């Protein structure tokens, strides 16, 4: 169904796989740095320049097995890019994991006519999804399912000393007047 996508997790890995060591580390740094910089009220409303990560870059993938998911994910959730795929939700943390972190990643099936995150209405507390983000892979494991109006924002907020991904898609699927929010935390040790 989706080329694009499948097309889009090949080239990232080739590409990923060929940036230098010294490179990629550098680039986490400073994500790490903007996490924290972020959790601390001290970002910006944009990305700060020297990340060279714009709206519309690819991060890697996600997997999620009991469901057979496996998708890019760009950063940001304009229009243009949800019509692809997976998103980042601005303010929210770049999904590299850390103690207070929490990142937000947002699929609309509606925009994009691809299922997206559409079975994650089937996962319960306990199942588990994978992250592969600038060769970092990392585990999460959900604890908290949610059904939230699409301007409720609480449960999107990073928590002191959690290192947590939430999962939304909007919802009911054909429907979207809410977002299903599915709420993962790390089960790789810190």
């Amino acid at each position: 169904n989706n080329k694009f996508a499948v097309s889009t997790i090949s080239d990232y890995t080739e590409k990923i796989n060929n940036v230098k060591d010294e490179e990629v580390d550098d680039l986490i740094k400073n994500i790490n740095k903007y996490n924290y910089d972020l959790f601390n009220g001290t970002a910006e409303n944009q990305l700060p320049d020297y990340l060279n990560i714009h709206e519309g870059d690819v991060l890697g993938y996600i997997e999620i097995p009991s469901i057979n998911i496996k998708l890019p994910i760009y950063y940001g959730t304009s229009v243009d890019i949800l019509k692809k795929g997976v998103g980042v939700l601005e303010g929210t943390s770049l999904p590299v994991g850390g103690e207070n972190t929490h990142s937000v990643l947002s699929a609309h099936t509606g925009l994009a006519n691809q299922k997206l995150f559409t079975d994650i209405d089937k996962l319960k507390d306990g199942d588990v999804f994978y992250l592969h983000i600038l060769k970092k892979d990392l585990a999460y494991k959900v604890n908290q399912i949610k059904v939230v109006h699409p301007d409720e924002i609480d449960e999107l907020k990073i928590s002191d000393d959690k290192d947590y991904v939430t999962l939304l898609t909007c919802y009911p699927y054909g429907i979207n007047t809410e977002r299903l929010l599915v709420r993962g935390e790390r089960t790789d040790l810190s």
